[PDB]
């Protein structure tokens, strides 16, 4: 009936989408693992993807097009940990982000939506293989 | 100092930004591999990244967000082509996408930029083999 066949994600409500970054950045700034100075700059990067979720639909939003926003943000967060870490370990220090992301979902939704938390982790490992990581 | 901040991002230029997608999408329909149905869908996600590249600049550049917007675009194409590549293989079919990309950059800037072509194709390999795709 009301709420038919659709992939009901935690981004179906703008407030829930906001709470995602609202909690996630709170983890980072309170930890200082990447500097609060960077954490709130990350908020804007994430913000961009959040805002575009309501923009990049055109008029009719197809299933394959709807989830296109997923990997865009994921691949961004993967680099975010690297960006403000000039000298360190992108894997050892991303542990706080692994916790942060899952904690954010735990607070925003309560669901173990940690598959997205998995996506970024492997993407990090990929990026560090190219010179773009060390420049 | 004077010169530490320089936007070499081609997608910050209205013509150059459009040229990328404009050449990409047209090269797809001229190929007919993913059909026009796919090409006329791809432009919506790609456009969104172009739009947000105007947003994320805000009032001052930060070196983190400057590169964060790069990977976001590649990821927007990575999964996107996989969707219309549902049939077993994704590599030999995204080959024509690599063609389109190669053609696009060659026309848009004239630079090889196959590093970005590799960027898109590499993320494909990971996601297309994940059990979130084969459901």
């Amino acid at each position: 009936g009301s709420g038919n066949s659709a992939s009901q994600s935690p981004f179906s409500n703008p407030n829930t989408a906001e709470a995602f970054a609202r909690s996630f950045v709170s983890n980072i700034v309170s930890s200082g693992e990447f500097g609060a100075q960077g954490a709130e700059d990350f908020d804007d990067i994430i913000q961009s993807l959040i805002q575009a979720q309501s923009m990049g639909k055109g008029r009719h939003d197809t299933k394959a097009k709807a989830k296109a926003m997923q990997v865009a943000l994921a691949s961004s967060i993967a680099e975010l940990v690297i960006a403000e870490s000039s000298g360190g370990d992108v894997q050892r220090k991303t542990n706080v982000i692994s916790n942060a992301l899952r904690n954010a979902l735990m607070s925003t939704t309560g669901s173990p939506n940690e598959e997205f938390v998995h996506e970024v982790q492997d993407l990090i490992q990929m990026l560090s293989q190219e010179q773009i990581n060390e420049v």
